[PDB]
């Protein structure tokens, strides 16, 4: 797959120190959606087998099917990698700007993501970067509970430790509620035990 050469050279694409960035991904695509004005609020989660889930109440990633490919829009989110999100000489390192969920599944032995959109609950899976599971309409909801869940599980052997940071994370997801005012973000640590709320009038 095109995520191969990410799996080769990690360190090209995120940092790979702790998978705080691959965190910090996915809860700027939340984040961009409540700047738009479609998501209220994000909850985080660190679960206690050090996986990250991130919840927002936005439209949904999209799950219409592409015509020339013939798959729906989620898959092609998650396996594309961007060019130039993260770059690099002997002197100047670049990243990331305007990347991409692709680098967290490339990265990943799991990756879930549930889209709720029109009513239905849509579910997607990934492994290793490999699509283990088709998107599937795995349950009902109201008309009106629309967003996504994203739920990933760092593979340990990309990073110097697979734990995440917890002050790194909750300053990111202050700065975020700064950054977008009414918007609620919420952290779960199943690990501390622990639950916090952020939200700035
Ligand atoms: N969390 C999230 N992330 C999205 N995303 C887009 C690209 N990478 C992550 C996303 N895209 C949405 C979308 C995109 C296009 C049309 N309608 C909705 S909602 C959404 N919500
Ligand atoms: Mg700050």
């Amino acid at each position: 797959t095109g995520l191969e050469p990410v799996r080769r050279r990690p360190g090209m694409y995120t940092d790979t120190t702790r998978p705080n960035h691959l965190g910090q991904e996915v809860i700027d695509n939340s984040v961009d959606e409540a700047l738009a004005g479609h998501a209220k609020r994000v909850d985080v989660i660190l679960h206690a087998d050090q996986s990250l889930e991130v919840i927002d109440d936005g439209r949904g990633m999209p799950v219409d099917i592409h015509p020339e490919e013939g798959v729906p829009a989620v898959e092609l989110i998650l396996c594309r990698l961007h060019a130039g999100g993260k770059f690099s000489n002997k002197n100047y390192q670049f990243s990331g700007g305007l990347v991409g969920i692709s680098v967290v599944n490339a990265l990943s032995k799991r990756v879930e993501v549930n889209v709720r959109r029109d009513g239905q609950v849509y579910n997607i899976a990934f492994e290793n970067g490999e699509k283990v599971q088709d998107l599937q309409v795995v349950g009902t909801c109201g008309k009106r509970n629309t967003g996504t869940s994203v739920h990933f599980w760092p593979d340990e052997t990309f990073f110097d430790s697979p734990r995440f940071s917890v002050s790194r994370l909750t300053h990111v997801l202050k700065a975020k509620a700064v950054l977008c005012p009414g918007v609620e973000i919420t952290f779960k640590d199943e690990i501390n035990n622990t639950e916090q709320r952020w939200c700035y009038q």
